[PDB]
């Protein structure tokens, strides 16, 4: 579980969005596993605007932050689950690291700010949904 809070926006994994997030929808993309809803209070996270490939992510299943190298945002095959059928998820970045079902929403951060959130995993792998191309998160 977890979210990004920037300006008047809440960014969550689309598969974990509450019915109230849908009522307050701003933008969603199933292919990216992302949903953004509007918020009443202003948030204080800063989104990174960079091409960093090293950062630190939060792993709730170990109660630990880990330093990781990660691949550039790309179209990656993700196995079927209870949330999606087998498909290519876009804007996804992979790292060698622990992840399990329950770790989605953990922030990936670099020196510039928030890069993305945990979205997928595998045997010794963790995938992050990138948010650095969503320039509009910094305005209105
Ligand atoms: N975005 C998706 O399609 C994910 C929906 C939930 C399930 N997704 C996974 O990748 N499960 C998964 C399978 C084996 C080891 C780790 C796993 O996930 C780690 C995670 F939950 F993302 F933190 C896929
Ligand atoms: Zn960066």
């Amino acid at each position: 579980s977890g979210a990004i809070y920037v300006g008047n926006y809440r960014v969550v994994n689309r598969h974990l969005a509450t019915h109230n997030d849908w009522a307050n929808l701003v933008w969603e993309d199933s292919s990216r596993d992302l949903l953004v809803s509007s918020t009443t209070a202003q948030g204080c996270d800063t989104i990174a605007r960079c091409d960093c490939q090293t950062g630190v992510y939060y792993c709730s299943s170990r109660r630990k932050h880990y330093p990781v190298s990660f691949s550039k945002p790309s179209l990656i095959f993700v196995e079927a689950s209870e949330y999606y059928p087998a498909r290519y998820q876009s804007h996804l970045m992979l790292a060698v690291g622990h992840s399990e079902p329950g770790d989605c929403g953990g922030i990936l951060r670099c020196q510039h700010g928030v890069v993305g959130i945990v979205s997928t995993g595998g045997n010794g792998l963790v995938g992050f949904a990138d948010v650095r191309d969503l320039l509009w998160l910094d305005e209105e």
